[PDB]
């Protein structure tokens, strides 16, 4: 029963760095990639003994990945859009993994193709996974499917898009974004509990959950549902507005503006569900969205937990000066 060794990618992003640290402190040895060593998460999970951190470019570099492969028993794939080629990079992976032999369960982050299941545009940084998702699934090797739900901590006062939690002259807050008031979302702690969800699904192995999609959030809210879970939480008057174009108060990747306006098209205009795959929509009880993840880990936090014990942290380690 001595822990595998795991091999991931963007390892100081969100997803990815949730698992690590868990993984570690049971025993789990990693093989990391991340794109360069510098930087505050990098260097921390540097310092972590179990881990090993593997710098370079993924995008054409298979060298690199047969690298970080090696030796593997278990894989967690998130890939990104920023080098582009996200489709070429998530495949090449996948090979490198089969290529291996060694992986004995490959779990690879995919997010939906709206395009497939309305009168609605592919979400530009979400429908390629899928692709990769179809890919993966044609190898021969177990793999499973975890599908993020929108993170608790988007949320920020600075002037990011979709996720400001606006900061009022009056001291009240405000969340401005095109999605309907009322239709409930799902919502994921990333930090807290990605990782714990996904070493169970290593825990309860390939032949449970080999083909299986899971929907990674533990919680729903409709934007009212999470403004009020905020005020709540801070004892501050925090209300939601809905606005059909994104607010864009600074500069942004193109490649960013487009995801946006593709999100006022099926959440602004549509109101499509963000999981809308069939799957994910006398005692007789049908599934919710969030049993899977509930199950795999009981321990998971929600917004209002958030909004209380965490933001007010991020806010002041991002210089905001409200809760002084
Ligand atoms: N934020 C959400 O709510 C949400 C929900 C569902 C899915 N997702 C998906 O999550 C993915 C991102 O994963 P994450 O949340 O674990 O990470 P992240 O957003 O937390 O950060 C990504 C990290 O990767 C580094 N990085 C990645 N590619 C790089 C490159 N080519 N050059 C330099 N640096 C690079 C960045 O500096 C950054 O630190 C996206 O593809 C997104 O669509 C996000
Ligand atoms: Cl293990
Ligand atoms: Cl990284
Ligand atoms: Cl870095
Ligand atoms: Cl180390
Ligand atoms: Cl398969
Ligand atoms: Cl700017």
């Amino acid at each position: 029963q001595q822990k595998k060794t795991i091999a991931v990618v963007n390892a100081t992003g969100r997803q990815a760095a949730s698992l690590i640290r868990v993984a570690a402190a049971v025993g789990h040895h990693v093989r990391a990639q991340v794109h360069s060593l510098k930087g505050l998460i990098a260097e921390e999970l540097q310092a972590i003994p179990n881990v090993t951190l593997f710098q370079g470019p993924l995008l054409n570099n298979v060298p690199l990945m047969d690298t970080l492969f090696e030796g593997a028993h278990l894989a967690f794939i998130n890939t990104t859009s920023q080098a582009g080629d996200e489709i070429a990079i998530g495949k090449d992976l996948a090979d490198a993994a089969k290529r291996a032999g060694t992986i004995q369960h490959y779990i690879y982050s995919s997010m939906p193709d709206h395009s497939l299941y309305g009168p609605w545009p592919a979400v530009p940084m979400w429908a390629p996974k899928f692709t990769v998702e179809n890919y993966v699934r044609q190898l021969g090797l177990p793999s499973t499917f975890v599908y993020a739900g929108i993170y608790n901590n988007n949320f920020t006062s600075l002037p990011y898009p979709l996720f400001q939690m606006e900061l009022m002259p009056d001291g009240t807050f405000e969340w401005h974004a095109p999605f309907d008031p009322d239709i409930p979302l799902p919502w994921l702690d990333a930090e807290h509990d990605v990782g714990p969800a996904l070493l169970q699904i290593f825990k309860d192995g390939p032949q449970k959950w080999n083909g299986h999609r899971i929907a990674l959030t533990f919680e729903t809210l409709s934007p009212v549902q999470v403004c009020a879970a905020f005020s709540r939480a801070l004892n501050r008057r925090v209300t939601y507005v809905q606005v059909p174009k994104v607010e864009i108060k600074v500069n942004i990747p193109v490649g960013y503006r487009e995801q946006l306006e593709a999100i006022e098209v099926v959440f602004g205009e549509h109101k499509a569900p963000y999981f809308p795959l069939p799957e994910f929509s006398g005692g007789v009880i049908s599934q919710r969205v969030t049993d899977e993840a509930r199950k795999l880990w009981s321990g998971w936090r929600d917004m209002e937990e958030y909004a209380r014990e965490v933001f007010p942290i991020e806010e002041e380690a991002n210089g905001l000066d409200w809760m002084l």
